[PDB]
């Protein structure tokens, strides 16, 4: 059962954008592909994302890879949302590539929030 998956190169450039990713983020394949993955997140992560990838490539010490994390994503329409992110590392043509699997947690957040306010 497919999820929103994205594939970037070692510079954060999108290479593949799944159909489900399109529905979640609001960007079509063609629109996303040549863009930096940072277009899918609000600030401050956005401007710091390249340094996150860079930091990892040099230190080889993961903070999300093999760990997973829940973060805020940003749609094309400008709206933000909570999402769980898992990152896999791969190799192709001698260069590193990264695979991201996104799980939308909007509903989860809403339910939890609704239960919270209804006492
Ligand atoms: C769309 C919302 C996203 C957010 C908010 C986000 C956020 C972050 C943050 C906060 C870090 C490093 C912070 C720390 O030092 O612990 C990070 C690292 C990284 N992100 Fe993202 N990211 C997103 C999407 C993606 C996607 C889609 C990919 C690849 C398909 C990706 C690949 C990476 C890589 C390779 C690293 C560094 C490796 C590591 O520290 O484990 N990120 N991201």
């Amino acid at each position: 059962i497919p999820d929103a998956m994205i594939v970037i190169d070692g510079h954060g450039i999108i290479q593949l954008f799944s159909t489900a990713a399109e529905r979640l983020f609001g960007w079509s394949e063609l629109e996303a592909i040549g863009q930096n993955v940072n277009i899918l997140m609000p600030e401050p992560d956005r401007s710091r994302h390249d340094s996150y990838i860079s930091r990892y490539r040099t230190t080889s010490d993961p903070h999300i890879i093999g760990i997973g994390a829940i973060v805020t994503g940003k749609r094309r329409d400008g709206t933000t949302f909570p999402m769980h992110l898992s990152i896999g590392e791969m190799q192709s043509g001698g260069e590193p590539y990264f695979t991201g699997f996104v799980r939308d947690l909007t509903e989860h957040q809403q339910t939890q929030a609704r239960l919270q306010e209804l006492q």
